[PDB]
DNA sequence: GTGACATCCCG
DNA sequence: ACATCCCG
């Protein structure tokens, strides 16, 4: 019955897995841009000298150029290009880093919100290896309804470059951290669902939280399918902090990392009613003395 | 590495094809639609006993009820249950016409649309049966872009319902038909994508067609990959018609139909009172139905 | 909640 | 566009 309507083959929807160094990805070829993104950190992926500077934005080579995103379609468009598994993630491996410019990896997003909130996100991330020995993280993409005056829910988000890369309303983040595979503690979790726009420092990471199962359902996905949900699961901001890092910590800790990249930096620096601590100050020395 | 990556599996997509009696689906987990339905049709299969009042819609079984469209989210939404894979073209079977009616089958269709214009074309679709033996039909949704003024180009498509299954501004057709297990003609292919609004008489299908190329960018699919490029293929508007049905014609066959279901002389009488109004010239074959359920 | 089975309407 | 420079 099936040889028959299989004859020709059934029509292909580019939804397979694909595994690179350090995170593995679904992609939307009628988007151009990930369905979900998925990663693992720890603390020593985030360790290493591997350095964003030398990587560059490019199409997924093992993406058909057809269904690819490029670069024509973000410079210029107002939409900055906002990797799902940052960089930073992948400080052992030049080559994971790499990975992660490919456009497959990115999504129009927000210039202030890809440097700003999101990049607070992907902070906090980061440290949640300091207290859990292993932290999951999927991302992606969203373009969520808004009922409006007549009650009627519509979908409404644009479409950039010549190839018409969708841009997202919200952007996802799952994070899974566990703290040792050792250990009895329950697995912390948490989804939240961050607004593709500018956000500042007051609101917190716990008002963008969103239930799993809603989560789900509005992105069609299943997240992390093996993990028993009967088991026991722990919400991440209450074990956890679920804190970014304020203005003065956040303006603090990009200075720190502009040192290594001089008598600016400590300018600018003072200026925002900042004073510079220890660290700072003893990673400050070995640079001028370098 | 990927051990590590894996140790809770991927999220699932649920993008799975999908296959049934006599057609196969993907389905779309977050818009509560299938993305394309892939169906056959022959002779023999559009000749049967099913009979489509014994039929109703409801959700699939094989979905997750997380991911699943549901009457409810229909009924009173302004739109219609439109089927992708069509009962009209499953009548051999008692089940394959039943799967049809799943909801991942489904999508929200402007009434007029669906009883309509894509009517017309899926009647088309099941009159080159005559013309060919084999024909392969994959048809599916659309929320396509649209430029405003300052330059911008939006997809702004509605949702409905409690679990908010999307409402496709258009409909894609692909259309690959063989003459025979015999012949050798190059095999004939047609793309077509059909705005959701209510479509006249007076457009033509060859107006709809868009190239198979253009269909998958914007639709983000690779149709029958299988079939080679670089062979002999046929644009299905010139081997054949693509005439559809035009008025007289499809307002002859609903009027032809009505008569039997109607259950009074008032009905009977006004079904051809229609045709005189709206300038129809009954044919000989209609004056037997009508005399006989006159005489009843 | 849906299988079957009656009833009715429209394009 | 491409090299050199600057944003949050
Ligand atoms: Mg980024
Ligand atoms: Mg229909």
């Amino acid at each position: 019955e099936k040889a028959v309507l299989e004859q020709f083959g059934f029509p292909l929807t580019g939804t397979e897995a694909r595994c690179y160094t350090n995170h593995a990805l679904s992609y939307d070829q009628a988007k151009r841009v990930p369905r979900w993104v998925l990663e693992h950190i720890s603390k020593s992926k985030i360790m290493g000298d591997a350095d964003r500077k030398h990587c560059k934005f490019k199409p997924d080579p093992n993406i058909p150029p057809t269904f690819s995103a490029f670069n024509e379609d973000y410079v210029g468009s107002g939409w900055s290009r906002g990797a799902m598994a940052p960089a930073g993630n992948n400080k052992f491996s030049s080559k994971a880093m790499a990975e992660t410019f490919y456009l497959s990896n990115i999504v129009p997003q927000d210039f202030d919100n890809n440097s700003g909130y999101w990049n607070r996100i992907e902070m906090y991330c980061r440290e949640l290896t300091e207290r859990f020995e292993d932290v999951w993280v999927v991302s992606g993409p969203l373009t969520l309804p808004q009922t409006r005056g007549d009650g009627k829910k519509i979908v409404s988000y644009q479409v950039i470059g010549e190839d018409n890369v969708a841009v997202p309303s919200h952007l996802y983040k799952v994070i899974l951290a566990r703290r040792s595979s050792v250990s009895t503690e329950p697995l912390a979790l948490g989804a939240f669902v961050v607004p593709n726009e500018a956000i500042g420092f007051q609101p917190q990471l716990t008002e963008f939280q969103v239930s799993l199962q809603d989560l789900e359902k509005l992105s069609g996905l299943v997240f992390f399918p093996h993990l028993d949900r009967t088991s026991d699961i722990r919400n991440i901001c209450s074990v956890d902090t679920c804190k970014l890092l304020d203005f003065q910590e956040f303006t603090l800790y990009l200075s720190t990392r502009k040192i290594e990249g001089l008598e600016k930096i400590m300018e600018n620096l003072k200026n925002a009613e900042i004073e510079p601590d220890d660290y700072f100050m003893s990673r400050y020395e070995k640079k001028l003395e370098e």
